[PDB]
DNA sequence: AGGTAGTCACAGCTGATTGCGCTGAGGATTAGACGTGCGATATCTATGCCA
């Protein structure tokens, strides 16, 4: 199942990407949650919006 | 027999008493998230325009 559903759709829509943590969208954090960019410079886009994981 | 020290009966000084105030411990007591509603907005394709 995690082989089968690896970023299989690859979903591009912004509303997707929020509360999902396979994406992880940087705007669609918490004011407690925050990236690390050291760990993540980039791994997709969606609308101009970066993904972190 | 004589006078002032010991003894007893009362006076000033001061501490305890009785109203009343104050602290210290002790037990009582709407702001980012999470969504949607509305609104501005990208977005895909029919199809007939005349060269």
């Amino acid at each position: 199942f995690q082989a089968k559903h690896m970023d299989q759709p690859l979903p591009t829509a912004i509303g997707l990407y929020k509360n999902h943590p396979l994406y992880a969208l940087k705007r669609h954090l918490l004011k407690y949650e925050a990236i690390y960019p050291e760990t993540a410079a980039i791994l997709g886009y969606c609308r101009g919006e970066a993904v972190y994981s």
